[PDB]
DNA sequence: AGGACCC
DNA sequence: GGGGTCCT
DNA sequence: AGGACCC
DNA sequence: GGGGTCCT
């Protein structure tokens, strides 16, 4: 009766795990993955080692100091893996939305009822749940909805049997009757493990949170902006007067985000499809130097073009970013002109993207080229 | 082969027109539409008598001073009017793009080659221009390309007859090979004609205009630009520099108008189907006292709503807009929560806008109410 | 959110 | 004036 | 064009 | 870090 059954598939350390998959001599070695000066990412056979996401290499390297670095700056090979991923999941129900390179969500709605029509009066009491259940709660056979939400823990435990089988990758799944919290319960159990949050448990997951900001959808800048009001808790957000949500963020994000603190979420599963933009980024100490940044931008232009081109679709619009020392990134834009888009191509484009260059800078700590209103 | 041929449909003082329709006493009684204090538009029963479109009541009645006035302020009849125009153009081809109550591009290209697709050889001899050819210049029934603008030609002299059997409307055409072209040609004679522009005249027209101002897509801001780098004509535009005209106005700017200014027109004609806004308006001396202007803000939201619901789209969108003495406009939005949708709608409708009010307004020449993103 | 354009 | 469209 | 959010 | 999405 329009309870729904979202499932929120999150791989684990994703891109460590496809160095892994790429190079077996790194299972169980302790890896991170490192863009510039940073460890984006590392094995759970690392992560006990106190080492974390987006810890500096001095830092991540001192405790380790054996541990093992693989360059990641390149996202070739994660973006072609994660749509490998949000393509398997597609095979299941179509309508599959990606949060980053590793998040889907899957509407499971349709599938549930489907399965459960389909189903004799005996076999409905023989109906098991599939993994954890979150908070120990006791399972109702009787009340309808525990009955999906342990379908859809079946289904979730057949996306990763499947995702395991046809892509050797393992992850985890978070069953629940909106989008918030599936995200939120998929991480109980980590690394390959999921869990299904029964609708009386809403609360004891919504007040395990600490922090505000670990409400998908406050910020950091949210948060400190909450915080200044002396707004901490989930619960400091729940019973916190609307009047005075609306004096610091706007009716939009003051009524959205109060419902969020409740654990309440109507937002649907939209099918993402193909993306809407590639881009491309490129990040240093400084720059300043027209000519080589001239460089910079024929190598994001060079990758770009062999993106775009394979995808089938065209791109009508150009988009240059830069930043300064010292974010705070500044954008210039235009169209793509229609012979251009035919295709030679490099020659009239960076033309373009640098006349776009002179209008932000006269007499530069980060160049990125994007193309985008894909047609 | 890649040619294109396009008809500029656009109707003789539209509103004038509507108001001489609903009322016959007012045939050939020199009429104008009042829009506050100004004649918004006039009959040509009454532009003979230098009586012009925006002018004054002042003005427009110290010349007339019976000249008569009908209040035009209530759209409703007009936008009624103005659809039942390109639903009927839609019967013809279905690709017709609006610009404004009265104008209306159609794509006539696949419909001049099915009608020639459907000829016999002597037939073919026998093709005829209906109405005037821009520049009284010469027919050659040898190329293939005038063999099309008239069969174009044909085609509006229909949608002509039929605007007037119909619907009592008469108007205008211009027939050409891009829509600044046919637009352009359609001006020629005027008020209950039609022009055909046969591509050696294409400079003749383009170089017939006096002011730059006068190519639809260079505006008022643009050209007094232009004025100020000394380009006034048509010609000092086609043959000024590429990079000049890029340091006022960006490369997008500048490389499509220098293109206008040759009479060099790509953008295909857009299915416009049904609007993506609508909106209301009201505005005035002064305003400033919370309380009324909640009610002139009551009175646009009633009427929006009645408007866009009967459509069957919903918008999840809406706008407040405002201006100060003293444009220079000044606008906030939001979304329109999920049960609001579903429509009561006033009442909580009221409360948003007047924060949304509130958040510009402390301590107005115009309020206005827009509603869009609609699904 | 503003801004360029068009009627 | 009283509306519209797209782009940034 | 910038800005909030997400990985 | 190196990417993405939508809204204003
Ligand atoms: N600010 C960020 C956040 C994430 N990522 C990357 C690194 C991860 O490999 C990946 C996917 O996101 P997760 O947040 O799920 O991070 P992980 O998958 O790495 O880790 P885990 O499941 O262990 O928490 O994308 C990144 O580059 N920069
Ligand atoms: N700034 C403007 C421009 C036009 N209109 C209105 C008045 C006209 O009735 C109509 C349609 O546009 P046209 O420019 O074609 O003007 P007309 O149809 O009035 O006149 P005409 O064909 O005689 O030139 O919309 C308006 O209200 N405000
Ligand atoms: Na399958
Ligand atoms: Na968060
Ligand atoms: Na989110
Ligand atoms: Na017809
Ligand atoms: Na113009
Ligand atoms: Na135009
Ligand atoms: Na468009
Ligand atoms: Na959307």
């Amino acid at each position: 009766a329009s309870s729904r059954v979202i499932v929120h598939v999150d791989l684990d350390c994703f891109y460590a795990q496809v160095e892994m998959i790429s190079n077996p001599e790194l299972k169980d070695k302790p890896l991170g993955v490192q863009q510039k000066y940073l460890v984006v990412t590392c094995n759970y056979e690392a992560r006990k080692l106190g080492v974390k996401k987006l810890m500096n290499v001095r830092d991540a390297k001192e405790k380790c100091p054996q541990l093992v670095l693989v360059n990641g700056e390149d996202l070739t090979r994660y973006r072609e893996m994660s749509y490998k991923v949000t393509e398997l999941l597609e095979e299941f129900s179509p309508v599959v939305e990606r949060l980053g390179f590793d998040e889907n969500f899957v509407d499971l709605t349709e599938m549930v009822e489907k399965r459960l029509q389909q189903l004799q009066s005996d076999e409905l009491s023989a109906v098991t749940v599939s993994g954890h259940v979150y908070n120990n709660q006791s399972i109702n056979l009787l009340d309808v909805l525990h009955i999906r939400l342990l379908v859809g823990s079946q289904i979730a435990a057949e996306m990763r049997e499947a995702m395991y089988n046809q892509l050797g990758l393992t992850g985890c799944a978070g069953v629940a009757s909106n989008k918030l919290l599936a995200k939120l319960v998929s991480g109980v159990f980590k690394p390959n493990q999921q869990t299904v949050l029964l609708p009386e448990s809403c609360q004891h997951l919504i007040h395990s949170l600490n922090h505000i900001k670990e409400i998908p959808g406050i910020g950091y800048k949210t948060a400190k902006c909450l915080e200044a009001l002396g707004i901490n808790s989930v619960r400091d957000l729940q019973t916190f007067s609307p009047k005075i949500l609306e004096k610091e963020l706007g009716i939009s994000v003051a009524q959205r985000i109060q419902k969020l603190s409740f654990g309440e979420d109507n937002s649907p599963v939209i099918l993402s499809g193909p993306p809407q933009s590639f881009s491309e980024e490129d990040s240093f100490k400084k720059c300043s130097s027209e000519v080589e940044a001239k460089n910079k931008i024929e190598e994001l232009l060079a990758s770009l073009l062999n993106r775009v081109c394979q995808d089938g679709r065209k791109p009508h619009t150009v988009r240059l970013i830069i930043r300064r020392y010292s974010y705070g990134r500044e954008s210039r834009q235009c169209p793509i002109p229609s012979h251009v888009i035919q295709k030679d191509v490099m020659t009239p484009m960076v033309d373009i993207l640098m006349k776009l260059f002179r209008n932000m800078v006269n007499v530069l700590t980060l160049l990125s080229v994007c193309f985008c209103n894909l047609k």
